[PDB]
């Protein structure tokens, strides 16, 4: 089991898109990177405030208030 280790899922050729499928084994079908399907919420996401140049995001920063950039990477 590799996206055990890795920390993804094994999700259907039909559910996950034709993108998301990585190369790695042990699911039941297919790896799929959630940190890369959704968006902020995949890893967990941060808002920090608009004086510190990150990235942006209208998804869920939207109504930060104080700090209204979504950042998330790969960690």
């Amino acid at each position: 089991n590799e996206c055990v280790s890795k920390g993804f899922g094994c999700l259907p050729q039909s559910d996950c898109p034709q993108e998301a499928r990585l190369s790695y084994g042990g699911c039941s079908t297919v790896c799929c990177d959630l940190s890369k399907l959704t968006g902020c919420k995949g890893k967990g996401g941060e808002c920090n405030p608009l004086d510190r140049q990150c990235k942006e995001l209208q998804a869920e920063s939207a109504s930060c208030g104080k700090g209204q950039k979504c950042c998330v990477w790969l960690h």
